[PDB]
C-alpha cells in the first residue's frame, strides 16, 4: 500500500462545536452562460471562430448553485480555542454525474468573520475540502456520512500551494471528541497559521495531519499531490465520472483568465460514486489575528445541449443552454446567437397528469372524478385523458367505443353511465421576436386568457421569466387571434408592424432604436 | 521511425498519435487552443 508516513499522536481530537446558524446567508451566484460560466471545453478538440451545437455534461442556466462558507474557529485573547463550524459533514448529497465549483469570487472584496461577524475582515480565497464514494451510513452515535470502505479523499495543505487526493480506508478513533467515542460531535479539518505556513517553509503536511487526527489512514491504495501557485483571482474547477475513472478539471492550468475548464487529471479508481459531501474546515488563528474568506459554489453537472461560441484563439467566449427558454430554443434551431426577427412556433404545453381513475371489477376512491386530465385504466385498456358525462351511443355491453383512427371515444361504466373521452388538449405557443430591440412577447394561440396563469402547472420548458420582466406587472391579454404575454392595448392604426400576428392585428416594436 | 517527422508537401499519408488521413500540410500561423493538439471544422474534418 502507499507510504502514507507516521499514524496520528494524539488521542484525543480538538473538540468541534456546530455553529451553523451563524452561516445562514444568501449570497446566490446563477450562472451566466453567456459569459461562458462553468464550461468545460470540450476533449480532445479544438476549434476556429465558428459557432457550433455541442452536447456534453453541463450546469443549469438558471442554477444558483449551493453555498458554502469556510471561517476561523474559537479564539480568545493570543491563543487558539475549540472549533466553531458549520454542520456541512451531514450534508450528504447523491452524486449525480459530476459537479462543479466556482471558487474565491468575492476576492479583493470585504466580508465578514461570520463567528464574530461584526469585525467586517476582508476576505480571500481558499480551496475546498470534499469527500467522495460508494456508500455512508451511521457514526456510532448516529451521526450521518460516514463512509464505508474506501474513499476518495482531495485536501489542500496548509496554504493553497500544495493540494493532495487519495483513495484510501478511513478509521475510527477511541480518542475523546473522535469517532469510536461517545463523546463525537462532528468531524473536522483544520490549518494554525500561527506555526503553519511559513514564508521559508510553508507546512506541506498541516492539513493532512489534522486529518489523521480524527481518522487514522489505513490501507491506502492511491496518492497524488499536485503544484499550485498563490493567485487571488476567481478559479473553476471540477468532477466527473466515466468508466475510465474519475477526472479533474480546472481553468488554472490552461485558461487562468478566461476560466473555460480543461481536463487537468485523472485517476485510477473504478469504483462508481453514489455519495458526495463537503468536508468542513477551519482556521485556528488568534483572535487578533482573523481573516474572513470568500464565499464558496457548487453547481451540478446535467447532458444539456448547448450552442457554443469559439473565439478564434479557441476560447468558448458564449454560450446558450438550449432548454432554458423558448427563446433559447429559437436560437438552438437556427444555430446563431442572432435571428431575424419574426413570429416563430416554439413547443408547446403538454398537458398535465391528474390522479388515477381506475375501474377494474373483478383501491378507492378513484371509481371516478370529472375532471381535468386523469391517467386511467379500464379492465387494463390504459391512457391518459378527460371524461365527460353523455348520452348513450351503441353499442352496449362492448364496452369500448371507438372511432375510425382507433381512438378511444368513451366508455361504459359499470355505474351505467356513458361518459366520453377526449385525452387532453394542449397550448401552442409563439413568440414575437424584435432583434432591433432584441426584445420579446408571446402568444398562445386559441386557448383564450380563462386558462393562462402568471405561473405554469403543465409544462413545457424551465422559464419563461424573461416576459415576466415586464409581466409580472401586467394582466394577460385577450385578442382575437388570442391571449398573449406583455402586448399592451395602444389602439394604434398602422401600415405594417413587420411583425403581424395575423387577423388585423399586429405587433408594433417599442419605438426604434 | 525516421526520417519522416515532417515533409511539406503534397499530399502524403499521415498519422497523428492515432488520428489518421491523407493530406497536404503547410507551414501557417498558429490558432487557440493550444494543447488540444487537432484543429477541426464544423462538419468535423481535420483543419490543422
Ligand atoms: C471569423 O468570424 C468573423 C466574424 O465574427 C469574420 O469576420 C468578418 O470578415 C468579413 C471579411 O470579408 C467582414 O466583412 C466582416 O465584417 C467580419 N465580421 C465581423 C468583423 O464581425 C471572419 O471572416 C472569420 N474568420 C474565420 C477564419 O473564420
Ligand atoms: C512542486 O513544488 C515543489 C515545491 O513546493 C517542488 O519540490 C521541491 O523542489 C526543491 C527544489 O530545490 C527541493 O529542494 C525540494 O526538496 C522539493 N520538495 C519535494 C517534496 O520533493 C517540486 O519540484 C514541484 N513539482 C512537482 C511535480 O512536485
Ligand atoms: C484581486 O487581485 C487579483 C490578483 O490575482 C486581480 O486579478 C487580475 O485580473 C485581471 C483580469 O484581466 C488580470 O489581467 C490581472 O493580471 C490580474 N492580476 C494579477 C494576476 O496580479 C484583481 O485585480 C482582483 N480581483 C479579482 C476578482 O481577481
Ligand atoms: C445541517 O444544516 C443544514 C442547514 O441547511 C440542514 O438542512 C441539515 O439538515 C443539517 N444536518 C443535520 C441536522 O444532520
Ligand atoms: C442510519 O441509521 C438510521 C436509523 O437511525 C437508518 O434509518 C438510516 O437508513 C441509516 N443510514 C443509512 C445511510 O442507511
Ligand atoms: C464495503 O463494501 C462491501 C462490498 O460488498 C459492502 O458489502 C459493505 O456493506 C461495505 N461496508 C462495510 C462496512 O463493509
Ligand atoms: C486492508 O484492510 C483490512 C481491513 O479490513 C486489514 O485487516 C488488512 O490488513 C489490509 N490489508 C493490506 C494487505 O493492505
Ligand atoms: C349524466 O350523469 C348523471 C349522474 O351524474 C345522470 O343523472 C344523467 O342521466 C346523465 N346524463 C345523461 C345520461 O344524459
Ligand atoms: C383595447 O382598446 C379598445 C379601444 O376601443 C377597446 O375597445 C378594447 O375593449 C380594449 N381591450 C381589449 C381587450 O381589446
Ligand atoms: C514556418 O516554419 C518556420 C520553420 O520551418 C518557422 O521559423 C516560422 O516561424 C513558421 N512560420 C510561421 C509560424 O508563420
Amino acid at each position: 500500500y502507499v507510504d502514507v508516513g507516521p499514524d496520528s499522536v494524539k488521542s484525543a481530537c480538538i473538540e468541534v462545536d456546530i455553529q451553523q446558524t451563524f452561516f445562514d446567508k444568501t449570497w446566490p451566484r446563477p450562472i451566466d452562460v453567456s459569459k461562458a460560466d462553468g464550461i468545460i471545453y470540450p476533449q480532445g478538440r479544438t476549434y476556429s471562430n465558428i459557432t457550433i451545437t455541442y452536447q456534453g455534461l453541463f450546469p443549469y442556466q438558471g442554477d444558483h448553485g449551493d453555498m458554502y462558507v469556510y471561517s476561523a474557529g474559537h479564539a480568545t485573547g493570543t491563543t487558539p480555542q475549540k472549533l466553531f463550524v458549520a454542520n456541512y459533514s451531514q450534508d450528504v448529497k447523491q452524486f449525480a454525474n459530476g459537479f462543479v465549483v466556482r471558487i474565491g469570487a468575492a476576492a479583493n472584496s470585504t466580508g465578514t468573520v461570520i463567528i464574530s461577524p461584526s469585525t467586517s475582515a476582508t476576505i480571500r480565497k481558499i480551496y475546498p475540502a470534499f469527500m467522495l464514494g460508494s456508500s455512508v451510513g451511521n457514526f456510532s452515535d448516529g451521526k450521518m456520512g460516514r463512509f464505508f470502505n474506501h474513499t476518495l479523499v482531495l485536501l489542500p495543505d496548509g496554504c493553497g500551494t500544495l493540494l493532495r487526493a487519495f483513495y484510501c480506508i478511513l478509521e475510527p478513533r477511541s480518542g475523546n471528541h473522535c469517532p469510536a467515542g461517545n463523546s463525537y460531535t462532528s468531524f473536522a479539518t483544520y490549518h494554525t497559521p500561527a506555526t503553519d505556513c511559513s514564508d521559508g517553509n510553508y507546512n506541506r503536511n498541516a492539513s493532512l495531519n489534522s486529518f489523521k487526527e480524527y481518522f487514522n489512514l489505513r490501507n491506502c491504495t492511491f496518492m497524488y499531490t499536485y503544484n499550485i501557485t498563490e493567485d487571488e483571482i476567481l478559479e473553476w474547477f471540477g468532477i466527473t465520472q466515466t468508466a475510465q475513472g474519475v477526472h479533474l478539471f480546472s481553468s488554472r492550468y490552461v485558461d487562468l483568465y478566461g476560466g473555460n475548464m480543461f481536463q487537468f487529471a485523472t485517476l485510477p479508481v473504478y469504483d462508481t460514486i453514489k455519495y458526495y459531501s463537503i468536508i468542513p474546515h477551519s482556521i485556528r488563528s488568534i483572535q487578533s489575528d482573523r481573516k474572513a474568506w470568500a464565499a464558496f459554489y457548487v453547481y451540478k453537472l446535467q447532458p444539456l445541449t448547448f450552442l457554443l461560441d469559439f473565439s478564434v484563439d479557441g476560447y468558448i467566449r458564449r454560450a446558450i443552454d438550449c432548454g432554458f427558454n423558448d427563446l433559447s430554443q429559437l436560437h438552438c434551431s437556427y444555430e446563431s446567437f442572432d435571428v431575424e426577427s419574426g413570429v416563430y412556433s416554439v413547443s408547446s404545453f403538454e398537458a398535465k397528469p391528474s390522479g388515477s381513475v381506475v375501474e377494474q371489477a373483478e383501491d378507492t376512491k378513484i371509481a371516478s372524478q370529472l375532471g381535468n386530465c386523469v391517467e386511467y385504466s379500464l379492465y387494463g385498456v390504459s391512457g391518459r385523458g378527460v371524461f365527460q358525462n353523455c348520452t348513450a351511443v351503441g353499442v352496449r355491453q362492448q364496452r369500448f367505443v371507438y372511432d375510425a383512427y382507433q381512438n378511444l371515444v368513451g366508455y361504459y361504466s359499470d355505474d351505467g353511465n356513458y361518459y366520453c373521452l377526449r385525452a387532453c388538449v394542449s397550448v401552442p405557443v409563439s413568440v414575437i421576436y424584435d432583434k432591433e430591440t432584441k426584445t420579446h412577447a408571446t402568444l398562445f394561440g386559441s386557448v383564450a386568457c380563462e386558462h393562462i396563469s402568471s405561473t405554469m402547472s403543465q409544462y413545457s420548458r424551465s422559464t419563461r421569466s424573461m416576459l415576466k420582466r415586464r409581466d409580472s406587472t401586467y394582466g394577460p391579454l385577450q385578442t382575437p387571434v388570442g391571449c398573449v404575454l406583455g402586448l399592451v392595448n395602444s389602439s394604434l392604426f398602422v401600415e405594417d408592424c413587420k411583425l403581424p400576428l395575423g387577423q388585423s392585428l399586429c405587433a408594433l416594436p417599442d419605438t426604434p432604436s
